[PDB]
């Protein structure tokens, strides 16, 4: 339980080895959830932001940037993509929620809502995951791909087991987030593997 | 008669099956009319916003987006198109009126008037329609086309049997519309067919 | 003598038949003159705004839009073109003057002066004209061309037999023009031929 | 000695004949010098702004616009070019200085300094020149080229036999220039040859 | 020890000969360091800003502009590149730091931080350098390349043997920098070789 307030992870080079493991207890399958964080990268190609796999299931929960201005969400291998107008390169605050009952996934880029899309209505996201920043898993905790690796900075990451209202998403964007029960940036359990450096956050 | 204030329809995936039926009594043929609503979609291709058919007549009244920045109005199979400068993707408030006596159709995008165009002077729009959101009809209530389907969110839909003055169009754009006698968002009769979800409106 | 204050002509479709005839006494050949009006059209091709012909002389005085951002003035079949930065589609207030003694023609788009150009120094523009909005004449009052027709809205048209100073051109742009002695929008003699509708001006 | 305050030269058509001769005594070779003026033209091709030749020497001192956003200075046939961000077409206030001792030529477009460049260090610009607006000389006062001719308006022209500090360049840009000892717009000796008209300056 | 406050070096032409040697004692290998300066050039090709070589080691420390919007840092032949949105041509204030312990290099363009990148973790930058402005060294003080030469103006150069905090980088950008212990613009030891002129700084 480490307090990373005002710090970021820095993945300072393209690689197939550098990454961070996020550790959560969880154990109960996910029905609703909201995830959010800040990222800053000048990659033009595609990259994984947040990779969440479980035993036997690739891309169980994956936030993945297709290209400038397109964000994709995977839920149990099914995919959904939404577009937004953004500058490049630029810092972004990404936030994504998904609700099993309706299947709706809303993206929120820099406090602006993208078009809602739907997938996997009725599905339950599997538990006891391996979660990875800086690489995209194609196995249970490994088999990475260099050309999907993330190069840049990530911080202010939070994950709740519910769907945040707009009022609460704004709070997170403005740096005063509600306390999170799946991943909290101020009490984070993480392993660093490879070349990842922790530095102060100087771009918000 | 359901009050959808502050809610929207969400057509969360491309399909040939998802759609909403709007139900109005009407019965008397339409001479003048104003239609308006909000839409938010990141489709680059063409799509139907509002499809209104009658027994034996395709595209009797159809609002249809050709491509970014071009809105078309069909009246009795005749078509008229007007251009506007818009960002993309972005939420839009569309509003369109048509007057039989003059044949003039004015479009109003986000409270800005497009160039007036004319068609079907003297025509009477047929009554007892089937009205459909989220798909484009090529029959009396069906025979849809996937590549014309609407994917995104629609709300704040109103339809009057008269032509609104500018003062009243602004009112609708600003969220304080006059009460409507053909379709009112606050007392709406609708059927949902397929995958359509109702959610709160978070983008105005 | 009809007062069209706050109204516009609407040429609502492309055609070779719709047009308006403007009627002025004149009778004395034109030495100096200023013309101005508002127009709103989303045509990308070329079109005639103001066509003024006399017996035996085509394009005696013609204001003609070549393409987006280029305005041409014809004086006795001689042509002159000036460029400007404009958005599209957008409403414009055009104003053009010409002085025989110097041959100089200045264009003024939305109150901004274009580069001055010269032509026909010493020429006298012929009298007893047929003047036409919405079509381009290739005869004395007819032989139109569909692909030069104007589609959109025109209003606030004034024509003086002198050259307005800048102070007066601004006045016209801002909607408080000096009274005009060749064509006055507030006492206009006009015939409508074909499909032309008069509607209120809603875009200024 | 004519006062052209608030007036401009208008070169109203492309030609190989229209031009203005500027007349100065000078007689002593130029070591340092600053030149400046306003110009307004919608030509996309190359054109000469200011052409200064002497007996037996082409392009002794020549300010020449290569294309949109590139200004060239010739000093004794040697050339130097600097770039700037500008809108087009648009009025510009150009100002250029050159210092023999250092060879440095600074351009100042609309009160903004371009990158300094150098040429002809140690050179002395020849005296008893023929100076021409509106054409580019390839002889001592003539042998013009149509495709280098200037078409548009020029005014507020001043030339000093020293190098103005920044404070003084701003003054000239803002319309309150120091009195000039080589060419002064308020006491100018000029011949008009061909089609050149003097009109009031309406674009500053 | 010369005070260049409010002056710049001007490399006024492309060449393989013009350059400036910067002289520092140093002698102790560099572990951390921050470098910063202002530059103004309208070159579209690549150029070296700051070239620092040591006996037997090319590109030991090199700041090098790849193209518009891309800045590269070399540390012991290894390279790292970061992107930024900039206008062109435009004056820029560049500032770059590097820390051996972490290998992290941060760029700061006009007071804005680029994405951090990493290289040469653990490395020690060699001492007793030859440092050169206006050319890129491929030997110990020479063997230049014309097509990498810098053409424009450089000034306000400072270099510290530590890593400046953000607060101090802002100070340097705003013209009130902390005193520097490797290179100080207000006490600079430099040789000028070739065509380089010192002029006042007129573009900040
Ligand atoms: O990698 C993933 O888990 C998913 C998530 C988003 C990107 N992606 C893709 O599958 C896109 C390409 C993946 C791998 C790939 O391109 N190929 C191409 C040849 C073999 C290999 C594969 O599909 O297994
Ligand atoms: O579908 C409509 O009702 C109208 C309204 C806007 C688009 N549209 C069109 O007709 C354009 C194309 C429609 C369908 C189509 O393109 N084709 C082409 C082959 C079969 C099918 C048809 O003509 O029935
Ligand atoms: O119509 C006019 O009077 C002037 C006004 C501006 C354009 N224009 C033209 O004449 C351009 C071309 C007009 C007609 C045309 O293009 N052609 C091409 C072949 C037959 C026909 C003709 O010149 O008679
Ligand atoms: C998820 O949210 C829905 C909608 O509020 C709710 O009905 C359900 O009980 C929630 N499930 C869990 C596990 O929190
Ligand atoms: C439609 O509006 C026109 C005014 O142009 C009016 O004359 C007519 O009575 C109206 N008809 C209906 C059915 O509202
Ligand atoms: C036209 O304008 C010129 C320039 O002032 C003037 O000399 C002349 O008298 C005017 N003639 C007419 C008929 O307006
Ligand atoms: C030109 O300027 C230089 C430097 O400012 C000066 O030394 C010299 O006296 C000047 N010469 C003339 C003729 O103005
Ligand atoms: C380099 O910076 C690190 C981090 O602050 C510091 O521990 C070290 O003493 C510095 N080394 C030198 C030589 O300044
Ligand atoms: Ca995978
Ligand atoms: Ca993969
Ligand atoms: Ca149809
Ligand atoms: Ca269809
Ligand atoms: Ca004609
Ligand atoms: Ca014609
Ligand atoms: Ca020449
Ligand atoms: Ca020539
Ligand atoms: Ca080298
Ligand atoms: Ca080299």
């Amino acid at each position: 339980h480490t307090d990373l307030s005002g710090k970021v992870f820095v993945f300072p080079r393209e690689s197939v080895t550098d990454h961070v493991n996020l550790i959560t207890p969880l154990e109960k399958p996910l029905q609703n959830f909201t995830l959010c964080f800040r990222a800053y990268s000048d990659l033009s190609r595609a990259y994984s932001l947040f990779s969440y796999n479980t035993q036997g299931r690739d891309n169980e929960l994956l936030v993945y940037k297709e290209r400038v201005g397109e964000y994709s969400l995977y839920i149990g291998r099914h995919k959904v993509t939404s577009k937004v107008i953004e500058k490049f390169p630029a810092p972004v605050h990404i936030c994504v929620s998904w609700e099993s009952s309706s299947g709706i996934a809303e993206f929120w880029i820099n406090g602006t809502p993208l078009v809602k899309k739907g997938l996997r209505q009725g599905y339950f996201v599997e538990a006891q995951p391996k979660i990875v920043l800086g690489q995209e898993q194609d196995s249970y905790g490994g088999k990475f791909d260099r050309s999907q690796s993330f190069v840049g900075e990530i911080g202010d990451l939070y994950m709740w087991d519910s769907v945040l209202p707009p009022e609460n998403i704004l709070s997170a964007y403005q740096g005063t987030p509600l306390p999170a029960n799946i991943l909290d940036w101020q009490a984070l359990n993480y392993e660093i593997r490879g070349y990842v450096i922790i530095k102060p956050l100087v771009w918000v």
